C-alpha cells in the first residue's frame, strides 16, 4: 500500500541506498516510528507496510538526502526531505511517494491509485 | 531502450491517454517522425522503439499536455511539453523520460540506466 | 536574510496568503518557534528575522500548503511542505526558500547569497 | 510584458548568463525569431519585448540549458528547455517564465498577471 521512489536529478539515475524513515503521528502529536529501509538499485523501497497495518492517519516520510549527497562527495543544502500527508480510506488504495533530488532542491509528488 | 512516463500533479495519478510523439533530428535540422503512442493506465508508454532503431542522435519527445488538461475540463498554459535530448552510446542504455504535469507548470527528468 | 516565495502551479500566479512558520532547533533538540508570517499578493514573505537574530542553527521552514489549498476549497494531499537546513554556519548568508505548489505535489529550491 | 527567470538547483543560485531565444509562430506555421537575451547576475532577463510588439500569438521560449551547463564544464542531458504557450489572446497580460535547472532535469512554471 506504500512505496517510496527516489530519483537523482544530477546524475539522471535512481537514488540508490538512500535511507528512508516512515513515522505515524500519535495521539499526543509526536511522531512514532512506523517503517524504514534503504532504496534499492531502482531507487525504490517496497515492503514498508501491509494493508492491515497502514490505517488512516498522518504519516511522515523522511528521506536522508544529506547522507546521499555526502556519499557522492557533494555538499547539499537540506538536512533531509520530509513528506507529510494523510492516508484516507475514501481515496485510492495504493500510495507511491516519489521524490526528485538535487543538491539545493527537491520535488515530490504522490501517485495514488487503485 | 526508450520509455515515457507522465504523472498528474493535480489529481495525484498517472496521466492516462496522453498523446506522445517522438521525433529524430534529421541532417537538415528538421524533425522527422520517429515513434508515437498514448500513455497507458499507468501513465507509461512502452514499445516506442527497438535497440536497432534507436541510434545516437538528438530526439524530441512532445507530450500533448493541452489536450490532456482540456479533456479534464481544465484550461492549461502550455501548448505541449517538449523534451529534447541527445542519445549517447557511451552512457547507459535505457532511457526513461518522466514528466510531472500541472496546468501552468511541468517538470521533467531523465532516468538513464543499464 | 530570510525570504520565502511561493507560487501556484494550478493558477499560474503567486500563492497569496500562505502561512509560514519557521522553527530553530534548540540545544535540547526540540523545534523552537522562531518566526512566522504570511505571503503577500506577490507570493513573498519578507521581514521574518534580522541578521542579529538569525544566528547559526538548523532551521525548519514550514509552508502551510494544506491550509492554503483548503482556503481555496480544494482537498490537497500534503499536510505542509517542510524545508530543513543548516544556516549561517560559514557566517551570515541570505536565504530565499522558494516553493511551487500543486494539490498533490510541490517543489522547493534555495537561493543562497553572500552579501 | 515578458520576463524570464532561471535558477540553478545544483549551486543554489540564480542561473547567470543563460541564453534565451524567443520565437513566435508565423502565419505559415514557421517559428519566427522574436527576441533574445541573456540572464543577468540575478538570473533574470528583462527587456525582451514591448506591449506593442508582444501581440497575440503562440510563443516559444527556448532556454539554452545545454550551453549553460557546458560553459560550467558539465555534460548535461537536455539540449534546451522549450516553453510554448499562447499569449495575449484575451488581451495583454504580463508573463514570467521561470525555470529551475539541474543537469538531468528541469522544471518550469508561468506567472501570468493582468495589469
Ligand atoms: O512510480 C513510479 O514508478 C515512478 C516512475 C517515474 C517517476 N518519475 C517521477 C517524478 C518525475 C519528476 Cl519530473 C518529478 C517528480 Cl517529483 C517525480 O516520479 C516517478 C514515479
Ligand atoms: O518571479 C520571480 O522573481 C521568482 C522568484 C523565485 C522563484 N522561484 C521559482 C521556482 C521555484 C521552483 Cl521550486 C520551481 C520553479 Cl520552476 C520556479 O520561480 C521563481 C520566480
Amino acid at each position: 500500500p506504500l512505496m517510496v521512489k527516489v530519483l537523482d536529478a544530477v546524475r539522471g539515475s535512481p537514488a540508490i541506498n538512500v535511507a528512508v524513515h516512515v513515522f505515524r503521528k500519535a495521539a499526543d502529536d509526536t511522531w512514532e516510528p512506523f517503517a524504514s529501509g534503504k532504496t534499492s538499485e531502482s531507487g525504490e523501497l517496497h515492503g514498508l507496510t501491509t494493508e492491515e497495518e497502514f490505517v488512516e492517519g498522518i504519516y511522515k516520510v523522511e528521506i536522508d538526502t544529506k547522507s546521499y549527497w555526502k556519499a557522492l562527495g557533494i555538499s547539499p543544502f537540506h538536512e533531509h526531505a520530509e513528506v507529510v500527508f494523510t492516508a484516507n480510506d475514501s481515496g485510492p488504495r495504493r500510495y507511491t511517494i516519489a521524490a526528485l533530488l538535487s543538491p539545493y532542491s527537491y520535488s515530490t509528488t504522490a501517485v495514488v491509485t487503485n
